[PDB]
């Protein structure tokens, strides 16, 4: 059987402070140990990228969840999606409010419904079937994501694992991108853009500009190159190389095959990630910087 | 400069009364008709493409627009979207209610707003602020969709275009499936999923069992098997062919190559479609059961 691995990014944008650097490193570390906790205990790579997009979500320092950045009207509206690669079974939600995991949501749609994807006023409305708490606006905006928004005025996070019986999976959450229009929603919750999770090749999970994302089928494209035999790293550069040169978009990916392999590349200025295995844990934000600690 | 072509497709859906079959036919041939007149005056595929999507929507024994099935509040909402081969460039928009033409507000998202997927509400005021009209649900309704309904208690349409410049475009158009869940979103807004188009390979609208569809990303796939070296028919074949084995879903498509070459194929009973090029259209509901005739 196969030694687990969990993968886990942030935003694929621009570069980062040195304080922030500190309280991010901490974020990548708590959810990529939550997931690989879940792995090691007999869970599923659901249970487990499920798990590190949670710890993600409930980190104010990420945009998703508590600490998604604000629409045009200074309002949280969330996206995320999930997806089994055993079946290649689903669950998705956009333009969500009022909520504290969106991960969650994207988890209830596809076990407890015939469907995949469900949206603002219709997600919502599950949510509440499902007695999922709603919260105070508030409690997700930050101060300083206000100050985004006033100022902009005048990145996605997300996880991939590969469990103990060999399945796959990704997690995708996002609160979208700063000044975004009411109800924009961007690659996440839209499979094979934001993610794609298939046992017969592997998984991914993208992160950086949305719409790019979504034109080119980023997370899927990925998959295709390692179908033709390209390898991690090799399939990697080529679909976020297409990405930069097709529509001039940036941003960000991780993967792991169906055999074990992994990789994290970015185009962006910046990723942080994160990758746990074989009692080890991997870390970094910017290229060629990676910290790789005992994980008991 | 190519051969204009258009080809568009009703729902990949159940067997067709003997009754009923003419009719469908009567849209159809009308709706190929649009998109070709709007080719011939050497407007652009993405012209083609809405105007032929807009004739189904306003007709109200297909699908979307007028005619569009309920949800399990007995409410139309629906989903659409658009793409341009040139530079990838497209809108889509979810869940959105009370307007004729949803193909029309995605191309406004794609045209007008620096993003592709508006959805709900969102998608609610940037109608608005475009001056779309609001019209009333029971101006939405038909007769025979409160009664199906009542039966729980047809598919999704679209059109390929390759124009006299070389470009390719898909639009795509779609109540869903009657009796859905509030807010349920399918394959018809997700890029790579509903449709996918891109100059260099060609275009594909899908239709069928939308869940499926988003699934196996079906409108990407079949353009990775072209790219790969197969025809518009094998590629058609083992996309349709995987879903099918997959993840035990049934559908169609319609895709045109960017040599102009193209195909309408379903593993459903029935999916209507037409086809315009070279002064003659072809037209057909069930298999091996073609015919040609002159246009003026
Ligand atoms: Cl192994
Ligand atoms: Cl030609
Ligand atoms: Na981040
Ligand atoms: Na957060
Ligand atoms: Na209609
Ligand atoms: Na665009
Ligand atoms: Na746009």
């Amino acid at each position: 059987h196969m030694n687990p691995i969990v993968v886990v990014h942030g935003g694929g944008a621009g570069p980062i402070s040195k304080d922030r650097k500190e309280r991010v490193h901490q974020g990548m570390v708590r959810a990529a140990t939550v997931g690989y906790g879940i792995l090691r205990e007999g869970g599923s790579a659901v249970d487990a990228v499920e798990g590190a997009v949670v710890a993600l979500e409930d980190d104010p320092e990420f945009n998703a969840g508590c600490g998604s950045v604000l629409n045009t009207n200074g309002e949280v509206e969330m996206d995320a999606s999930i997806m089994d690669g055993k079946d290649l079974s689903a669950g998705a939600v956009s333009a969500v409010q009022c909520i504290a995991n969106p991960i969650k949501l994207a988890r209830l749609v596809m076990e407890k419904t015939p469907h995949c994807f469900l949206t603002d006023q219709g997600a919502a409305q599950f949510a509440a079937a499902m007695g999922v708490p709603e919260i105070p606006g508030e409690k997700l905006v930050t101060e300083r994501n206000k100050k985004r928004l006033e100022k902009e005025k005048h990145g996605t996070v997300g996880a991939v694992a590969l469990d103990c019986k060999g399945n796959v999976a990704y997690a995708t959450s996002t609160g979208g991108i700063v000044n975004k229009m009411v109800g924009r929603v961007g690659d996440s919750p839209c499979l094979g853009a934001g993610g794609y999770a298939d046992n017969d090749i592997g998984a991914v999970s993208t992160t950086g500009h949305g719409e790019s994302i979504l034109k080119v089928n980023l997370a899927r494209l990925t998959l295709f190159h390692i179908e033709q035999g390209k390898t991690v790293e090799e399939a990697a550069d080529l679909s976020l190389g297409y990405m930069k040169s097709r529509v001039k978009g940036l941003g960000g990916l991780i993967v792991v095959s169906k055999t074990g392999d992994w990789v994290a590349k970015w185009t962006s200025t910046s990723m942080p990630w994160a990758a746990a295995k074989d009692g080890k844990l991997h870390f970094g934000i910017d290229p060629d910087d990676t910290t790789i600690t005992d994980l008991p």
